[PDB]
């Protein structure tokens, strides 16, 4: 039983701790496959011709594509999608005409939302789960973090059951089941995690897509932050203590309140690192300042916030890239990796999943520290005319 | 049915709107008394020798004190106190030796707390409400706000119910009843408020253990007033802590903060918070205030403004020269209360609160505006070198 953290690193990002490159891990996954692959992906932009192609950064992507064909040359790719982005792409059509069984859940139909989950279960015995969705930009042109597990076959299905929840929906005239039978019921929640020298469990969201025995991603995040007693390391591309894309906008403090409660009532030192990528919302910035203002070393309250700005350089060719897509958190006890950002939708409307495991915590510790003391992480007052994010 | 708001203004200067002086209105109240007065007070220190300071501003204080004897010379005074402050004062003994019935509720024994309520019900038909407890400093050397009601008796017994709760727990070895009988039950809560003056009004008590059936707790009253707000919220409390106080394990407490920010964000409500600054205030309060001020973003229709009210000393008189007033008003209603905004006042410490709606709400509007757009109110980033408040 092995679990490895995987990291996708674009141009730059220099003696520092490092993780295993994600592209080799994906080649890894497609190589070990002997029987079947099950895919949950937000969108599919893997070939390049779907978007501008003259960057030459694309190979890591379509080389990966050929590996897919190998599984279809060896005789079952099972993909699931959403009210998808990059509709011009023909990857799913190619794989369906080549032998892959694909249905898309129109999550907007059911809960106004989207399928933001991105995970793999291969041969029923290996799993991948992380922030890297189906995109070559997620392989070479955006920072990504994830985790992959092999051998542990008795836990490998533990995300398949969710994958299968997604599978049952998306059929024509599909309806939300008010109760999932024992087939989709889970036995690996927060109360009883896995065993083997770590312990781990998965979580799904939203509640309507959570069968019995499934802990919600919100509850997993809250429990991980509550169990923290010295530090809370959070890295999400966007952080909004508010609901998004809801006709009446409403405040949403539960995550924020838990952060501040950990900082104050238990003296936990908390640092929050959020991404800036030319597409972020400037309205996000005041809330971060509202957290940063809590800092007071004389009262044992330690709240520090920074923004991770990655430079576009000569690569303005790629439009939806040059961000920190990684989403994770670590406390001295546990390590949570997630697919969802920190806003109301991911816990009320849009599908998402999250793993939490318990040296791996120290590995992610040093990953975050390298991503935090770095030169691309800047404080709130560092306007920096040469920096390339929108702040107002 | 008449209601007048009363304001105590020390040696300071406000052409500005004004309210009825508190000392003369209080003397009025003791004059109108014919049968009985019931007093709930935090402490009793009205003479100079009560705290041993030789200031002639105390005379008005002792003037009121002398009036008490007249009422007891006219044949009745009933007072209830707490694990009280200024224990050197002998006022309660003086009134007791002349015919006043006094018992002390040992609120520290029962609910961790103190009796912070300050109100009068006189003749069962006139009432006083305010932040001004029994202190001559509250008559001449500290900013105070309150409200008095005449000829509207149907609310006077509703406050007599809470007074009688205090009375019954004032007996020796008294224990909190898990159920208050129908005698203490109230019929004038927020859901059915009251109906001279074309107004509607109601009272609220705290903590829950001292709230009989039909009584809304002050927490719910504040939350309802902020929730019903649609265009603005004026808040003025001497101290504002989104945290517990005097609580052995400190924990965060976001309930009022969440509302203030939920009102600001989800409904575009303009929010201004005015807190008192004195030589004894807690510097740790300031970061949390920034957490509100950082919310400000005119581009997103969120309006959060904070200032601090500092009155200059000139001190000889100890534990004075502050803004001890606590109230809030929205374009619909006006709540004035006896408790500051921190967890204790809504879980442990006794407090009461009036809220009325219909010109009185507009009266409080421009009263606060005279205090906000004012001379003694300064922003967080000012911290002028010469005034007498603690910032670090």
């Amino acid at each position: 039983c092995q679990l490895v953290l995987v990291e996708s690193i674009p141009q730059d990002l220099p003696g520092s701790p490092s993780a295993q490159p994600l592209g080799q891990a994906w080649l890894q996954l497609l190589d070990t496959a002997q029987e079947s692959v099950h895919v949950a992906s937000y969108y599919w932009s893997l070939t390049g011709p779907d978007i501008g192609v003259n960057d030459s950064s694309s190979q890591l992507g379509e080389a990966l594509l050929q590996k897919l064909q190998q599984l279809l040359g060896r005789n079952l790719a099972v993909a699931t999608s959403s009210p998808t982005l990059a509709r011009t792409s023909t990857d799913l059509q190619v794989l369906a005409a080549r032998g892959a069984h694909v249905r898309q859940v129109p999550m907007g139909r059911l809960t106004r939302g989207v399928l933001h989950s991105k995970f793999w279960v291969v041969d029923g015995r290996h799993i991948y789960m992380g922030s890297a969705n189906m995109d070559w930009r997620s392989l070479t042109q955006v920072k990504e973090l994830g985790a992959v597990i092999y051998n542990c076959s008795h836990l490998a299905q533990d995300l398949e059951k969710t994958f299968q929840t997604y599978w049952v929906l998306g059929v024509p005239k599909a309806v939300l089941p008010k109760t999932w039978p024992q087939n989709f019921s889970s036995h690996f929640n927060r109360f009883q995690p896995f065993h083997g020298p770590t312990t781990a469990y998965f979580s799904a969201s939203p509640p309507a897509l959570c069968p019995q025995g499934r802990t919600r991603d919100l509850e997993a995040l809250l429990a991980v932050m509550g169990s923290a007693q010295e530090f809370i390391y959070a890295s999400v591309m966007e952080y909004f203590p508010t609901t998004r894309f809801s006709h009446p906008p409403r405040y949403w403090p539960v995550l924020d309140n838990a952060l501040r409660a950990a900082a104050f009532g238990k003296g936990v030192r908390v640092r929050l690192l959020v991404g800036c990528g030319l597409n972020t919302d400037p309205t996000m910035f005041p809330y971060l300042r509202s957290l940063q203002a809590l800092s007071n070393p004389a009262a044992n309250v330690s709240v520090d916030v920074k923004v991770f700005i990655v430079p576009v350089g000569n690569h303005s060719n790629i439009p939806f890239s040059r961000v920190n897509h990684s989403k994770f958190m670590v406390t001295e006890k546990a390590a949570y990796i997630g697919t969802s950002n920190w806003s109301e939708d991911y816990f009320s409307s849009t599908a998402g999943v999250g793993l939490v495991v318990t040296t791996v915590q120290e590995q992610l510790r040093q990953l975050f520290e390298r991503d935090w003391s770095s030169r691309y992480a800047v404080g709130l007052d560092g306007q920096a005319p040469g920096q390339d994010c929108v702040w107002q």
